[PDB]
């Protein structure tokens, strides 16, 4: 079982004018493609190392596995979090959980925006689900470090704040990108990840 | 004594076609300007905190100080490392030190290139001077973490590999940026930092 | 400011047989004492660096300030968290907050124990208060990194799991130390810190 | 592979009075033993994760693999670095390499001592070999992070400065432990590791 680059559920230009086709094409077809290939390359090296019990080689490979493995996980989620039919507000139990845990939908937007803009360097802003406490929680992750593997939280909604995610369009003004991305959020997908946690 | 944004020693377009004016203008007039202002803001908060002995406030501010303080230091060095009259190879004692410590000028280029391309996320590649051992040394730093404050090495030549340093021109192909930047290296300035370490 | 080593609120042997007098004496009069002395030394150097605008020197000092500064913060709270009159269970609003957020007092005990035993290397287990969410939260911190300065949580109860906190008595068996320490928790102080977080 | 706890090359009390038998026995039969058992447990979980392509699970396991894996690597070298027949100074090519790279044996001793005493929290001091530059190098590592896996340096001589390595005998006075340990260094083994690095 090899990992593969998933096809995008929409055309590269489907999110215009909020995210233009050139960013989407570069972000998906160059960046994500590289993470999955290097993940596959890295897993073969680690697979060899684990069989020989070469702990030094296993440990030397951990950054490459985390970096490329996280990149694959994160972008694969990210594409599903966006939709040309998205935007607006969530409904039903997710909306009620957000009001419950954050006060209002607007306060949640403020807190996730603040977490994303506050990332020093490259990283991600997340809405996550805390299985232990049974409530929603906002977290930020550096580089391509994935949410669940490093915090235990189930990822619901991720915001890529790597400069390659917005720079061609918004240059250094990260707040403009965060403002625009709310217009294409696929709350149906966010809701489906959330409902899968509860039973 | 307040920190200030230094003027560039050349026109925004002086490094064309290797680095185009739009990157230089954005990199200097937006990014660097923000680091120095936030550094000044952060120092006032810390200056208050240190007077009251509020250790919690001092510690809470450390990331902001390191991030914005490093950004100011790094870019201020970076501008001097580039020149429209640069490129080529160094001469004199610096050239001899490089052959001595790295084998050849081309091997040094390979090693600094590899360190820079290998940065996962945002960071810097450096040629530094090890005062303790008295030789040259290559190091990589994450985000805006400055070389001397965190490693003890004296910075000689820095390569900004933040995506805002190349993405508008070279997109995701960081190796193309590293190849081009060798054409505008100010070896005179690199030499002057190096000679200041020796006595 | 010139920080000072606080006097202990009890005799070094007051917690026997749960924590023996030699640990308390070494932990207070040698270990804590060293952090205070080095904190004062570190703060003096930092004040000079800030006056000259030496950003490099400020950044070089951050590990010593956080480590020794945190050590002072952490132990000063820790001593107030213990009492020969301690142990048992809390009452009133703190007990109700624990039931709300953790289910029961026993489950809180199990989770804080797990957080403390799970620390890899040197560090601390904490019960803290999250002002943003208005609930209790368990956290672990590495080395002497202090809870509030690095996480924003208000410390209520801290467990030092540096080996110097137990090794003379409990050797490598950290669970025995954790089981014993519940017997000397000053729940009256934990209650006062919690009430101070509320309006 | 199924890693195993290595037999000690000497009696637990063979290094008295420099390192007492109780530390050696606890350090070998409890501390090292725990790393091996948890390493085998951790490797089994990782093999399953790799088979299912569960990248999240692979990443969640990295801290346990590095910590317990490094603990096995580090202590296995450490035991071979000590000998009742040890102490004194090295001879031959190792002694000459030290003079070349550090000036004198005494200065090497001062610097490795400083590197070991300067570790904040748990960790190790190392003399290592840098294959790239072809010279000796002093490094410190946190917790059980292993030298070669995280830095690329070949370990020659390691100093465990976890408190469990000295506290029963030397209490908080790490310099006394460091001064004493020179008396039991197996320079014959250090020499064999160094020669193995050369062609
Ligand atoms: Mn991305
Ligand atoms: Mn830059
Ligand atoms: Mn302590
Ligand atoms: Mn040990």
């Amino acid at each position: 079982m090899k990992h593969s680059l998933p096809d995008l559920p929409y055309d590269y230009g489907a999110l215009e004018p909020h995210i233009n086709a050139q960013i989407m094409q570069l972000h998906h077809s160059k960046h994500h493609a590289a993470y999955v290939n290097n993940l596959n390359v890295t897993e073969e090296k680690y697979q060899e190392a684990l069989a020989k019990g070469d702990v030094t080689a296993q440990i030397a490979l951990q950054p490459a596995l985390k970096f490329n493995g996280g990149g694959h996980i994160n972008h694969s989620i990210f594409w599903t979090n966006l939709s040309p039919n998205g935007g607006g507000e969530p409904k039903g139990e997710l909306l009620e959980a957000i009001k419950r845990d954050f006060g209002s939908f607007d306060k949640f937007k403020e807190k996730l925006t603040a977490a994303s803009v506050g990332v020093q360097g490259s990283g991600w802003g997340w809405l996550g689900f805390n299985k232990e406490r049974g409530h929603l929680q906002i977290a930020a992750c550096p580089n391509q470090d994935p949410l669940q593997g490093t915090t235990g939280l189930i990822p619901l909604l991720g915001i890529d704040v790597w400069e390659h995610a917005y720079y061609l369009q918004y240059k250094n003004v990260r707040p403009d990108y965060l403002k625009a991305i709310w217009n294409v959020i696929n709350w149906e997908n966010v809701t489906e990840r959330y409902m899968a946690c509860k039973k």
